DNA sequence: TGCAAAAAACGCATATTCTCTATGCAAAAAACGCATTAATACGAGAATTTTGTAGCTACTTATACAAAATTCAGGAAAATTTTTCTGTATAATGGGAGCTGTCACGGATGCA
């Protein structure tokens, strides 16, 4: 329930990176792929919400998709 | 402007005579013969002698085992670059971008 609650301000993450050459949705599923990844390691007794935390999954779980993703040839990140 | 007609030239009488056609002289070529000498070739002698044939001998090579002294193909470390994974902590709370001037056709639904 709180990962489906905290499904709204991704669209942060969305816009920030568009599709980043893929689509929107696929910029945010892949988000998806963070939020799970957060709550997991989100981390109670913290002293504020993943706010500053979740995102922070989140758009590094992006980016590494997105760039992992699409051109169609994988790009090392070096 | 018709000729009859005269003198000198221009045509029928020979000397001259002089290129001229005509034979004996003579002088040196030539070529023929007496011929002489020398040289081009035949006769004999034995001397070199190369080629042709045999056996011995030295060089050259046919061959049979193989790890020479050297090449190479993997195998397994590093070495450094690069790749994939994981992580970094305030708040942030519903998405733009053209379609609106085509003509005609064939179903397929909705709407009383």
């Amino acid at each position: 329930k709180m990962v489906q609650s905290n499904l709204r301000l991704v669209v942060s993450i969305a816009k920030k990176y568009m599709n980043r050459g893929l689509s929107f949705q696929d910029l945010i599923q892949e988000g998806s792929l963070g939020l799970i990844r957060a709550a997991e390691k989100f981390d109670h007794e913290k002293g504020y919400k993943f706010s500053t935390y979740a995102t922070w999954w989140i758009r590094q779980a992006i980016t590494r998709a997105i760039a992992d993703q699409s051109r169609t040839i994988r790009l090392p990140v070096h």
